[PDB]
C-alpha cells in the first residue's frame, strides 16, 4: 500500500474528527490559530493525541508537525502494541523557534502505536504552538507538506 495520511490537526480551534487528547499535567488550548500545549506549573506536561478512528495510527511511519515556541522538548509515541499503554518511546525533539518550524520524526518499524505525545522537557509552563500535525504510514523521506498544499 502507498502512504496513507492521518491529519490530526491543521489550524483552527479543534482537533479533527476522531482524535482526542489523553495527555497529562497540562492544558490543551487553541490560540493564535494553533493547538497549544501549556504544561502545568513546574510539570513535565504533555498532550497525547489518541486516534479514535482506528485502533492504531500505524506501524512505523512518519510523524510531521510544525512547532513555534520559546521552550523545547520531546515527541514520543505510546499505546504501542506489545507494551503497557503508559510506556512511551522517544521519536524526536523540538527546540525554540520564533516562527513555525517543520519537523519529521521516523517511527521505528517495531512500534505500532495509537498516541502521539508532545512534552515540555524543561517543565517551563511556556506555551508550545503547533500546526499541521500529520501521521504518514510512509517514510519521512517520502513526506512533504507542499504536496498537502
Amino acid at each position: 500500500v502507498s502512504a496513507t495520511y492521518s491529519v490530526v490537526y491543521e489550524t483552527g480551534k479543534k482537533l479533527n474528527s476522531g482524535f482526542d487528547n489523553w495527555g497529562w499535567d497540562s492544558k490543551m488550548s487553541f490560540k493564535d490559530n494553533s493547538l497549544v500545549l501549556t504544561a502545568d506549573p513546574d510539570e513535565y506536561g504533555a498532550i497525547s493525541l489518541k486516534n479514535l478512528n482506528s485502533n492504531y495510527y500505524g506501524k512505523g511511519g512518519c510523524i510531521y508537525l510544525q512547532v513555534k515556541t520559546e521552550t523545547e522538548g520531546l515527541v514520543k509515541v505510546q499505546g504501542v502494541r506489545g507494551y503497557d499503554e503508559t510506556e512511551a518511546f522517544n521519536v524526536g525533539s523540538f527546540r525554540s523557534s520564533s516562527d513555525f518550524t517543520e519537523y519529521k520524526f521516523e517511527v521505528d518499524d517495531e512500534y505500532q502505536f495509537d498516541r502521539i505525545i508532545v512534552q515540555d522537557g524543561p517543565a517551563s509552563n511556556i506555551p508550545i504552538y503547533m500546526r499541521y500535525i500529520i501521521y504518514s504510514t510512509g517514510s519521512c523521506d517520502d513526506h512533504i507538506l507542499e504536496h498537502h498544499h
